[PDB]
């Protein structure tokens, strides 16, 4: 135990500080300190819009937290969620997520337990991950998939450039017919080359209409994909209906979701197989648990998004979540830079296509503030996409 | 072509906080847009100043739609209070430039005028029924056609203030307010009530039925609506008209409430829901089901929003009502505008643009001052919906 407060005594948040660092890329971290001595940290990173969350926390949320009882995780979650008045949203839920992660960090430290024990204990040993096999064309993407296979990955996401298709935001091009003609040939070549033992994933990256996604999903059926992800924009939760009606290719969505309200109909109408919402994107452990539980009712599984723009603090929480959650499906894993790992020392590790969470009380991650200050913030944007005629599209 | 040369964020507190975006061009003409998000103001300041504004530099400001789609889709993480306030500010400023370049007041570009004056409602508040009745009388005396009546409830009570709430106490008391209002003033005046997210769907249904004899103009925000099915039970059980949406920020928050015919008035605003570009889409969807606009309009939407809202209200075919809370004199001076109030109606002027501007020199004399919205808890301490 990090130290329990005496029975009948109070505990207060004394500080809620935002720390910004760029050890390879931008990360925002909230550190909640207490009068007991124990502290907790949470990820607040919102890629390409980082400083909006910094201000949300520093100027608005943090001053409200001071003096509050950090043990009251649920109450504080409801306070910042309901109390915002303007509810939901990428910036809002990142701030909430940062607070929630930091508070669960504190509770696990005080309990003298790794976080997964507080959530209900372990349901599995290792956490299956997928890696990112990218190529400019099919031949190259095929070779990249082989590399991940050699490395012992059980699951691989395969993405290829399409011939004829191409810090401020980089502008990229897109054409759907070109992709529809080419993408199924990638998966054909992959199965010809490697057979059917490995899980193969594809990210449609919001590019298709529902009918087009249905078309693509059908064309991919002979290749038995693990999932086709983010096939069509999903602000309208009815957008997956035609896709689900027409294909048995499994469907995943939700890396950009921030509350259960973004996913409730996709889940209850059985339009998806994997929910991709994350601890940082969707309001911390407190809220992600709700999302996972609703999904479980329909046998929908978790497939947490996990690019490098979710810091190791997020990964730590994600792995504790993954270790416990009964309807675990898979965990995305893109490796952070060495500098990032140094700034955020953590008790999780990778081995032969699986991540494993450690037994350190808390979520097992910390932040080296002295080292973090050596890497100053540097603006960086996500790309945008335009159609061939110049139409603004979904990158 | 024509280019954006700057997109600057201006912050001022002439009575309360306002955030404004000013888009300047290499053709001299500029436009302004409201970015104010009450109680979280500085988050939008950063969203704009640190992220969106640098992307705008060099873009063609004539391309309103393209820029909207750029900031909307390009964000990658879509929708949200902060996100859409930033988008709205850009959109208002670009429509301002377009109308200035056209030599026309903004309502002309939207489709021209559909009406003369804009019916408003004001806020008659009281600590109890007697006081609230007196206040409605005052608004009636001032020539208001429509009045929102809110009473404190006996037994129910900068950092956020913590207020109390008890549903049973309110269900027992609120209908009596409207009984007394109709007994005292008759049925000529439109009477409105804001449930302010306090009730479950069944409780809202119960309240709605109890309010039926009093013929309300609307019962607003009766139950939290993140779940768009939340209004189903209410609509099934009462003919009291329903309004919702001041806190919505995209059409995705309202599409089912509209298409399933669960509401009569959509309350989304120019600043809340992504500018003229997006609010037009919301109003048009609403029109298919005879749902009307009821734009939210408290003091925390700046005169820039009010200018845009009034241009919108002057054109939009399915207009219902416009909320109006008066800004301070200081605010009117900081934001020179061509709209005015007379005998229960607002009127937009004919100045090219949305008709609002900002005096930056004067704005600098009122520094930002942190202020929070209240929170509500139940009698047992449960965090609730203020
Ligand atoms: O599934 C994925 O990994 C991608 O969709 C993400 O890498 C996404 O593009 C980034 O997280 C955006 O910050
Ligand atoms: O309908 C209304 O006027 C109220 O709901 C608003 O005054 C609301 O409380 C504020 O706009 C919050 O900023
Ligand atoms: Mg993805
Ligand atoms: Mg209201
Ligand atoms: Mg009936």
């Amino acid at each position: 135990s990090s130290g329990l407060v005496p029975r009948g005594s109070h505990m207060k948040i004394t500080a809620a500080r935002v720390i910004i660092t760029c050890p390879g890329r931008n990360f925002v971290t909230l550190k909640i300190e207490t009068d007991q001595g124990v502290y907790g940290i949470g990820d607040a990173t919102l890629n390409g819009r980082e400083l909006s969350v910094v201000a949300y926390l520093q100027e608005h949320v943090a001053p409200c937290l001071i003096g509050m009882d950090p043990r009251r995780i649920e109450d504080i979650w409801q306070y910042v969620y309901r109390g915002a008045y303007w509810r939901r949203g990428p910036v809002t839920m990142r701030a909430i997520a940062a607070v929630d992660m930091a508070l669960w960090d504190i509770k696990a430290k005080m309990a003298g337990m790794p976080l997964y024990q507080l959530l209900g204990g372990r349901s599995r040993d290792g956490i299956m991950v997928y890696g990112h096999a990218n190529g400019s064309d099919i031949a190259e993407t095929v070779e990249a998939v082989g590399h991940y296979i050699d490395m012992g990955y059980k699951a691989i996401r395969a993405q290829t450039g399409v011939p004829g298709i191409k810090s401020l935001p980089s502008v990229t091009g897109w054409d759907t017919r070109k992709a529809l003609n080419y993408v199924p040939k990638l998966f054909e070549e992959l199965r010809k080359t490697y057979g059917f033992d490995h899980h193969l994933l594809h990210d449609g990256h919001h590019r298709y209409t529902p009918q087009e996604a249905a078309n693509l999903g059908k064309m991919l059926e002979p290749y038995q994909l693990f999932w086709l992800e983010d096939c069509t924009p999903a602000e309208n939760q009815e957008a997956f209906r035609l896709v689900r009606q027409h294909t048995v290719t499994p469907l995943a969505v939700g890396e950009i979701f921030n509350t259960i309200w973004d996913a409730k109909d996709l889940i209850q109408n059985q339009l998806i197989d994997y929910i991709r919402a994350t601890v940082v994107g969707a309001g911390g452990l407190t809220h992600l648990r709700r999302i996972a539980d609703l999904a479980s009712l329909y046998q929908v599984r978790t497939g947490c998004h996990g690019p490098t723009d979710l810091s190791p603090v997020t990964m730590g929480c994600a792995l504790h979540f993954d270790t416990w959650v009964p309807n675990f499906g898979i965990q995305e894993y893109m490796r952070h830079t060495e500098e990032t790992d140094a700034v955020f020392p953590h008790d999780y590790w990778f081995e032969k296509g699986e991540l494993f969470v450690g037994e350190t009380p808390g979520h097992g991650v910390d932040i080296d503030e002295e080292l973090a200050a050596k890497y100053p913030y540097k603006p960086a944007y996500l790309p945008v996409a335009r159609l061939e005629d110049g139409t603004m599209w979904n990158w």
